[PDB]
């Protein structure tokens, strides 16, 4: 037999530049994984920056239903194993090319999957890597799966398609804002099964990217239309963030409970009114202008600042002035 | 006329090397505010290896209610103002010296402020920092604050314990010996004084404890943990959380709720089908799942049988709210 | 009356998210700068999760002369000056399509200094970045200078190659694809087309290649060596450096001089020794020897031949002023 | 036979926390060495913030003669092995409690080596780690050998002493500042056998390190006696650096050559009179304020910064004006 640690080794399942992807089962419990053979010595070959030896070091194990899982990593002196969830979905935009579009339920079912993993990515990762929908397949229960985790797709080998408007230029970009734009015209390829700008040659193709409007089906109702349109903004600073689309009433019909982690939020039960006034008054601004910092954990804002001086100091103690241990902090 | 953003500096505080403390109010609210300045100079003459500047930039504002607070950092060109609670209070073990050791009330519940400024530090701290007890202090409201959140203990210009892994220099993880000398500073506070150290240097290495008259044993028991010369064997965070003596009269902000307990656990199934396959027992299994070890092998096969289950949502995932662990 | 540090800034050259990029000339000196300034509260609404932040804290002064120069970064409470070499010619695949090919001489001059700034690139940049030829500058006195130092390609607001294994997809370690990409901006500058691209997206993937008229085979081996479709194959930073093309008027500040060549290198007694114990050839381990691969079993071993011996101090401890590699 | 790669392993040295050390030979060359084994189960129960797998994966294969050689690490599903240089001298300081003082050429000799490993350090360590003499060794050879490369001292187990005013104290610092009045108090107890301050009880010690006065024995001439009044300045911004006491003449004498890198500095002849003179004159400063600054690499100095933009866009090309490239660029 090939076997590492719990693992026995199987079929050939493609070949990568630093190794093969085998199968492999657990020699315990019998399930069936796929184990990636990273090559030691062709990585130092190659890796001279040392880049490789970094997005690996960078690896977490991710327990997520709909990001491929890294159940664990195996060392052995000239090898490294990844063993990972075995998906046998081939790509979802694949399946686009073949089935055409999906009906609504099944886009937003599979969108708000994706979705999911997309936000899980971008709270556990050291390094933020752009969403790819090369990299978005689908098991054999239809479930959506983003192949890569913070190595490269092992899964898939052998695109005239999107670019963000950031991407398609110059631009410096944070990258979950582009991640939103890619998220956009994934969904919008769920419904329509075509991508919202698909012009002929790099010219024109590029160019509509940049005036954002696109061609709106007639089966399309406006309350998705409205998500779309917000989502694709080509305004960075206008586009819609992962909070907007969950807020959003097309999105949240029958939205799986475990999907998103439950975020402890403002409430207006911890308002306090005093000092909520006494800012207002000192500045010039209005409650609205105030809140809204506190709503969207604004907290580097200067009224958020001063409001948060006030509540501290307070010497009697109140239930809802806590709120702050829950929450990590910030950084500068 | 010394202004920055809304602030407005006063008398120097404190004096370090890179800079000095100055005391500082809000211009609109009335507050106080710990204003450290660094200069930008000093330090780039300085940190030729870049750890200031690595230092630095891992701060993040901390917000917990028993660990100084960093409200906030305005930059300029030749300087850095790091915003900061207020606090004038002196050492908590000055105070414990000065004044006698306090009672089972006060004790336990300064305990539980430190402890839980401890674990707040440990979850959010980039890098980390063994706690020092000369960096706890004591504020006029009689409550514990940590100085010390990731730059210096900024506030303020005497026998030392240190972990028997420390004294000894070998590797440690850290955690470890924060329990430890979370166990001294705990002993402190029932005694006044130390658990160990009578001495100057050599003998303080070798050297139970000293159990005065009236301590329960339930306290006993749990310094005890805590104060474990073997590491391996000394108690974790999540022992004092569940301690008898610990939950007594235990404020509910101290603490996030996230441990993953019994229904939302237990899978009766892969519960003893690991046990069985492994030869070992369900405390073992139970182990791995309750932290970050999800890596060991158990965990690892747990999980492959978990997440290839027919139909279970409520234990299956629900759990995924977290964080993952690293290789 | 827009003045920061000791420059007054002037009109807008560009304007980006973040914030926009203002010519500038020096207070005292006349010279003329370009000015990049980033807002910090664009930046705080947008990167969440703090790729911006960790890029521009990653930033170091990069000074060499094919690539812009960042002269200072000056600081306030709501903004952050990145003070710049200013360049004001366009991109040279631009200059490319519009003049035709350049010739053999002018050709290894520029591609000689674009191959420089690569080295440099990779030698002190943080984390890699992939070289982009739209990012390949040409200033008035017809000099490469390469835009992207770490955080855009700053100054300015067409179809696409990428390496074989990009296309793809797959895993790489990006000074390989840097050969690739110095590869088609080299045939560039000699051709005035790209070596594959003729076409729009699906065939440009398979896509040797042309070979000119007047190429020398000297060129051609070169252009062959660092175009090739397999990493493991591809021509190396030092493999160019070597090759007789490059070698030709090869200005001398261009590259750092470190190889470790002969009599520094040579071990008569090891070199043979580990290719006997071992069964492979003299090649092999000199190849390991003189990358950062000392990680492997044969440089180790052969290491431990060396820092073993008795009197030899030519050899053995003169090479030890570079850098050691990591596991 | 217990064999890890081509290493076969020998009698246990010694045992820490996470694992022992045990000897090993190469079984090819037949060349000694000592192996740190670290067990994964006990590391994954201990380090819970990650600061064991973040200081392993800071780790470098140090080729330095005075620091202790990590030749390689090896890796086992449920081991790590690390290979180092086996050094069986035991501590420096243990032989000054032994032997006494030594002679000045001795404790030249010895200071010069470990003072090449300590600069070896802060040049490659991803993180700086404080100079601990007890980590300091001496191998069969009588050669000065730091035992810690980034991880604990693995050779060896079982203080009354030393700390740096800045250590003593709850006060921020670089570190290479304190290594050098670290260096400092070994350089001293190599000549003298003594600390500079070991006053009897805790607080007249550390209250003599604040006062920086320390007896001077007869035998020290006046030359070794600068040094040290310089490394042991209380004031870390009046303390010696690394070039400082690189230009010591009482360290220059019969410093070997391999010691320290050939580090290039700036040169009379790369000097330009004319943009000297402009920087003089539209500045207020003499030319010793801005060729101090050229000579220190001193470059972010508003005075260097200037000379650097005439010197930079000059029309005429210079064969000095070029030291840029051959030089590391530094960090803000």
């Amino acid at each position: 037999s090939v076997k590492i640690g719990h693992y026995i080794l199987g079929d050939t399942l493609g070949v990568g530049t630093f190794g093969k992807v085998k199968v492999g089962k657990h020699e315990l419990t019998g399930h069936a994984v796929a184990v990636k053979i990273l090559n030691r010595q062709k990585i130092r070959s190659l890796d001279v920056v040392g880049k490789i030896r970094r997005e690996i070091q960078n690896l977490k194990l991710f327990r997520h239903p709909h990001i491929i899982k890294l159940y664990q990593v195996i060392s052995t002196p000239s090898d490294i194993f990844m063993v990972m969830e075995y998906v046998s979905g081939g790509e979802l935009f694949d399946y686009i090319c073949k089935n055409g579009r999906l009906d609504e339920k099944e886009s937003r079912r599979l969108f708000q999957q994706i979705l999911s993993g997309v936000d899980y990515c971008h709270r556990h990762m050291v390094v933020h890597r752009d969403l790819k929908p090369e990299n978005v397949l689908l098991d054999a229960h239809m479930n959506a799966k983003i192949a890569d985790f913070g190595l490269s797709n092992m899964m898939s080998d052998g695109s005239p398609n999107y670019a963000a408007p950031e991407v398609i230029s110059g631009r410096l970009y944070a990258g979950p804002e582009v991640d939103i734009w890619s998220s956009g015209v994934i969904l919008y390829a769920l419904l329509c099964g075509t991508l919202p700008f698909d012009d002929d040659h790099v010219p024109t193709l590029f160019k509509k990217i940049c005036d954002g409007i696109f061609y709106t089906p007639q089966y399309l109702n406006p309350s998705v239309i409205s998500l779309l349109k917000h989502m694709l903004q080509v305004d960075p600073m206008k586009r819609a963030s992962i909070k907007d689309i969950r807020e959003h009433e097309w999105f949240k019909q029958d939205l799986p409970k475990y999907l998103f982690p439950e975020d402890p939020s403002y409430s207006t039960t911890m308002i306090d009114d005093e000092a909520l006034k006494e800012v207002c008054e000192k500045f010039e601004c209005s409650e609205e202008e105030v809140l809204s910092c506190l709503y969207n954990r604004n907290h580097q804002d200067p009224l958020a600042v001063a409001y948060h001086l006030i509540i501290d100091n307070r010497r009697i103690m109140n239930e809802a002035k806590d709120f702050y241990l829950a929450t990590s902090p910030p950084d500068s």
